[PDB]
């Protein structure tokens, strides 16, 4: 009963990549029962030291549509309002790795998710630290489990993302989210969520930003 | 001074895949201030014979977003409203292909695409056949040129579609856009529209049909 219309979102990093620090923050909508996202970010230091694009998986997935059959193994909303950690580590090909740590709760009416990321071991001259990302994005599969023994799940899944010569810098993700609260859960059977997204820009946006526009569906319980 | 607002799009294709013959139409509003394009498509003839993924790029590229300095290379709307005629041949990879003709132009205050679309050597164990396609959408670039003997462009481009087993449904795209009218029109110098797409379901829609989401902006010169 939190997420049957459109739920607020805010948004807060601070990361450090290299040595280099940032800040973004982000706001926007988003409605489980289509599982539409708008946000958008504004890169509140000035201009970002990494692309867009390798900060799309960090900055809500309680936001997801659960066909009705699907609804008992939804552990993102039904840890709600106490919130939940998710927790990351993302390794790009060839290159270094992000380690993020996110809060995920409702402060009042608000969804809020603050995250705290420390990228580290890039190449000076490698498409990340290089910029050679394309500003876009592709539909990848968020694979799930669950993981008992801490009361929550077990997520891990691949991107692609496309480089300005053709090619494509590929970056895995494990991750993990536990409650915060101290209550029963729901736990999972294996699926994932069909994940898309489109980004964009405010043409009248002055300070370095970015619209992130998102659909997810979870699927594979039959 | 057309495409200053929000416009109305109305779509409408007759198909022949095999011998199967379908309808779609289509609604939706384009805004090229940001290039985003909403649209919501319904297959009129009940269960559509192929899979929505593969009739994105069939079912009206007037909508980019030109920057500023891409303006006078904007044939698509330089070519309003007497419209353009555009045609395409599609080969899918190890599969048959799709022979369209379409006819964009605004017929009042709203702007339609008429498509009239055959399909032929289509495997009937494939992944178009077969449905062996996420429904799900990928970023790509549609390169274009200028083809002054016919005071028209050449667009040519490759979409990745994603097989449930993990694999990619490649789908090779011949184009060419002709003006309607018999005016000089804006012939383009070599540049390509970055083009984002994200898929989905109206929840409480009972008709085959497929929410499509798009965002495009050209890019290449400087």
């Amino acid at each position: 009963e939190l997420f049957t219309g459109v739920v607020p979102i805010l948004v807060e990093l601070d990361g450090d990549v290299n040595g280099h620090k940032f800040s973004v923050s982000g706001e926007g909508e988003g409605d489980a029962t289509y599982g539409k996202l708008t946000l958008k970010f504004i890169c509140t230091t000035g201009k970002l030291p990494v692309p867009w694009p390798t900060l799309v998986t960090t900055l809500v997935q309680c936001f997801s549509r659960y066909p009705d059959h699907m609804k008992r193994h939804d552990f993102f909303k039904s840890a709600m309002p106490e919130g939940y950690v998710q927790e990351r580590t993302i390794f790009f090909k060839d290159d270094g790795n992000y380690k993020t740590r996110a809060e995920v709760k409702f402060e009042g009416d608000t969804l809020v998710n603050r995250i705290e990321l420390k990228g580290i071991d890039f190449k000076e001259d490698g498409n990340i630290l290089g910029h050679k990302l394309e500003y876009n994005y592709n539909s990848h599969n968020v694979y799930i489990m669950a993981d008992k023994q801490k009361n929550g799940i077990k997520v891990n899944f691949k991107t692609r993302h496309n480089i300005e010569d053709g090619s494509v810098q590929l970056a895995d993700h494990y991750q993990q989210n536990t409650p915060i609260g101290d209550g029963p859960v729901l736990l999972p059977d294996n699926h994932y969520l069909s994940t898309q997204s489109a980004l964009s820009k405010d043409p009248n946006e002055k300070r370095d930003h970015m619209v992130l526009l998102e659909f997810v569906t979870a699927a594979g319980i039959t």
